[PDB]
């Protein structure tokens, strides 16, 4: 018979109402709601969320809902009302011990009731910690409500998985006096999922390109050597890749292209491979492929990986850079290396050196066919199909036919092409032989092993040496997880606890095998320009 105080923005006659359904959602009618009787209701009980909304409205901490706490829980949706009351809600799921803090322990739990099995523990602990380390911007290890709103806007831990290390590396412990990188330490730290310092980082850049610059459009390069093709920022397939391919210390490399952007950890790779070519300038040697550019690097994700890790610009810096890359190799006057393939446009070897090849890759001429070219469908069984054809899964530059590639072969006097630039169950594809030389015409080689995380594929490598081209294949190796386009964790799962939110209070109304190459057929073509 004493009045009850409460803040809300219903009206006396809604109020009324919300008092009708707190009765009967009221079994044992002591005026409180408790965890059972909520969980009383048809679809209530399978709503990973409910656990969180009642422990929110509990304002007094006693386990049950008063009517008061319900009536004020429940307005504090349908709000309308200003942004900060959204973001204030949101803020409680996660925070479960009310302290205004979301902890690591307390981020994994929440999330971990929403998301289930979907996500292994070990994956679902790495996403956490990365979403922290951006967001958290004072050190403590803690999100503010402060934090949260600047990431949203635009003991306590589970353990024993790696944290990634705070430290970025300086100059003095990259490099040694002599000038040389120290890729001991590199890959020490870069694995640990550790980042240099945006001045150690540009450096690599620029000292690399610089020595790109240099080099001619068409290498010449000597056997034995180790083939590589597309890596598409698996990083650690590319630890393996060395194992497999020969330690750059004694072994001579040399990479058809693509190093970003299909995988979460282009700018390692990239860093990587960039601090390996200036120790090693005349053993050690890029090509450019058609992902090294600013136009596919905008579409996917590589320049959003350059903005979350370090800056806009070591992006910037990777695309002078990649300007740099050089378009082809002539090995062991053998074998015409290349990215893609042919050009209508490139007759001779001589051609290839004629280019401009400082630019932006563009959209047609013989620069584009070099690294977008890709083999016919039906290459060495074609009916009525001409050289050179409209190729339409890039819809760019052409199609080759197995004529096209052996006029070249003969007018160029070389035995065969390796290239890289299609996916490969095997990791490598050898096409039909020379109806002269009795060796394969053309040569994939795929480099990016279970491409995706999803085509289960094997790569490989191409290893010349003792007159024979032996092409060892591998499988994947273990890499710490990304949620798709490096997205936090509150982003990721807000709309998730948004919709599920809502069918809570809905409540309310109770009165009255490489298959994926066709998934990704897509992501093959050139952008919309
Ligand atoms: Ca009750
Ligand atoms: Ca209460
Ligand atoms: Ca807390
Ligand atoms: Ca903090």
């Amino acid at each position: 018979s004493y009045p009850l105080e409460m803040c809300s923005h219903f009206d006396a006659d809604e109020i009324k109402r919300l008092g009708k359904r707190f009765k009967k959602l009221d079994l044992d009618n002591s005026g409180s709601l408790s965890v059972e009787e909520f969980m009383s209701l048809p679809e209530l009980q399978q709503n990973p969320l409910v656990q969180r909304v009642i422990d929110i409205f509990d304002t007094d901490g006693n386990g049950e809902v008063d009517f008061k706490e319900f009536i004020e829980g429940v307005s504090q949706f349908s709000v309308k009302g200003d942004k900060e009351q959204k973001l204030r809600f949101a803020f409680r799921i996660y925070d479960m011990d009310k302290d205004g803090y979301i902890s690591n322990g307390e981020l994994f739990q929440v999330l971990k009731m929403m998301v289930g099995n979907n996500l292994k523990d070990t994956q679902l602990q790495q996403i956490v910690d990365k979403t922290i380390i951006n967001a958290d911007k004072d050190g403590d290890g803690r999100i503010s409500f402060e934090e949260f709103c600047a990431v949203v806007g635009g003991d306590r831990v589970v353990k024993a998985v790696p944290f990634p290390p705070s430290h970025r590396l300086t100059a003095k412990e990259v490099f040694d006096n002599d000038g040389k990188p120290r890729v001991d330490i590199l890959k020490a730290h870069l694995m640990k999922e550790g980042r240099l310092e945006e001045s150690v980082a540009l450096r690599i850049i620029t000292e690399g390109a610089s020595i790109l610059r240099q080099e001619k459009n068409l290498l010449d390069i000597d056997a034995p050597v180790t083939v590589c093709g597309d890596i598409h920022g698996q990083f650690f397939d590319l630890m393996k890749l060395f194992e497999v391919g020969g330690s750059p210390a004694n072994t001579r490399y040399l990479f058809l292209g693509d190093y970003v952007d299909r995988g979460y950890f282009s700018i390692e790779c990239v860093l990587y491979l960039w601090a390996l070519k200036i120790l090693y300038p005349k053993t050690l040697f890029l090509l450019r492929g058609n992902h090294e550019c600013r136009h596919l690097t905008e579409y996917f994700t590589f320049k959003q990986e350059c903005k979350i890790k370090y800056s806009e610009r070591v992006y910037d810096a990777c695309m002078d850079a990649f300007d740099c890359l050089p378009l082809a190799a002539l090995m062991n006057q053998q074998f015409l290396c290349v990215h893609g393939g042919l050009s209508p446009e490139i007759n001779t070897l001589d051609d290839i050196r004629k280019l401009d090849r400082f630019k932006e890759p563009p959209a047609y001429g013989p620069m584009c066919d070099i690294l977008w070219s890709d083999p016919l469908e039906d290459f060495g069984n074609e009916k009525t199909q001409e050289h050179f054809t409209h190729n339409t899964v890039r819809g760019c530059s052409y199609f080759y036919s197995y004529p096209a590639v052996c006029d070249f072969l003969q007018h160029n006097n070389l035995l065969s092409i390796l290239r890289a630039h299609e996916a490969q169950d095997a990791g490598y594809r050898m096409y039909r032989k020379s109806q002269t030389t009795g060796f394969p015409s053309l040569i994939t080689i795929f480099s990016a092993p279970n491409y995706l995380d999803v085509y289960n594929n094997k790569a490989a490598v191409l290893k010349y040496e003792n007159n024979v081209m032996n092409i060892r294949q591998f499988n994947c190796s273990p890499h710490p997880y990304w949620l798709p386009n490096f997205m936090d964790v509150f982003t990721w799962s807000l709309p998730f606890v948004g919709e599920k939110v809502t069918e809570m209070l809905v409540n309310v109304l109770n009165i009255c095998f490489e298959e994926a190459k066709g998934l990704d057929r897509i992501n093959e073509r050139m952008p919309p320009r």
